[PDB]
C-alpha cells in the first residue's frame, strides 16, 4: 500500500479517547520544529489540504529547556486566550533559538509587548485560571500520548506522523508529503 502504519505513521497501541482532530506539540527550544515553523510551515501547509473549519490544535510542551520551558508553555497559553498566536510564534522562536535574547519570563512577555498586546493585558491573562486551565489542557494532551518528543503530530488520538519515513532532499515535496499524510489519516 502507498500509506501503511509503521511507514508515514505509527498507530498508537493506547487510543486516546476524544482528542483534537489534528493535534500538533512543538517548543519553542526544539530545533526542528523552528524548522516546521519559519522555513517549511508545515501547519500552513496541512490546513490548506484539510476542510475548511476542520480544527486544528497546536500545543507547547514543558520538557525542553527547563524552567523556561515551563515558563514558554504558560505564554502560550496566554498567546491562545488571547488569540495572537500569530503574533508571537516568530519572535518567540527567534528569541530563543536565534537571537538568544529570551532567558526570563521577562523577556517573554517583551515580545509580547512588542507584538502590541497591553502589558495589563499580558499579565491580566498570565494570571488567569483560564491561562492555567489552558496550561492543565496542554499537559494532559501531551501525557495522553506519553510524548516523549517534539515536534509531532496526532490525528484523531490515533495515529502520529512520523516524518523520519520520508525523502528531504527537497524540502517542499517533504512538506506536500506530511500534509497529505495528514489528509489521508483524517480520511480514515
Ligand atoms: C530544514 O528542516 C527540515 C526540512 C525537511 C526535512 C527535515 O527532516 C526532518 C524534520 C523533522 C524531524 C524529526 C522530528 C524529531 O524527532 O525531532 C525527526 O527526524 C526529522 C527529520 C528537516
Amino acid at each position: 500500500a502507498q500509506y501503511e502504519d509503521g511507514k508515514q505513521y505509527t498507530t498508537l497501541e493506547k487510543p486516546v479517547a476524544g482528542a483534537p482532530q489534528v493535534l500538533e506539540f512543538f517548543s519553542f527550544f526544539c530545533p526542528h520544529c523552528y524548522q516546521f515553523e519559519e522555513v517549511l510551515h508545515i501547519s500552513d501547509n496541512v490546513k490548506k489540504k484539510l476542510p475548511e473549519g476542520v480544527k486544528m490544535t497546536k500545543y507547547h510542551v514543558n520538557f525542553m529547556g527547563g524552567d523556561l520551558g515551563k515558563d514558554l508553555t504558560q505564554a502560550w497559553a496566554v498567546a491562545m486566550a488571547l488569540g495572537v498566536e500569530d503574533k508571537v510564534t516568530v519572535p518567540l522562536f527567534e528569541g530563543v533559538q536565534k537571537t538568544q535574547t529570551i532567558r526570563s519570563a521577562s523577556d517573554i512577555r517583551d515580545v509580547f509587548i512588542n507584538a502590541g498586546i497591553k502589558g495589563e493585558e499580558y499579565d491580566a491573562a498570565w494570571n488567569s485560571f483560564v491561562v492555567k486551565s489552558l496550561v492543565a489542557q496542554q499537559e494532559k494532551a501531551a501525557a495522553d500520548v506519553q510524548l516523549r518528543g517534539v515536534p509531532a503530530m496526532f490525528v484523531n488520538g490515533k495515529y502520529q506522523l512520523n516524518p523520519q519515513g520520508m525523502d528531504t532532499s527537497n524540502m517542499d515535496v517533504f512538506v506536500q508529503q506530511y500534509a497529505d499524510t495528514v489528509k489521508y489519516l483524517s480520511e480514515k
